[PDB]
């Protein structure tokens, strides 16, 4: 699960 829907630069 991706907090605060990390975006694709942490992802």
């Amino acid at each position: 699960y991706r907090q605060s829907s990390a975006t694709s630069s942490f992802g």
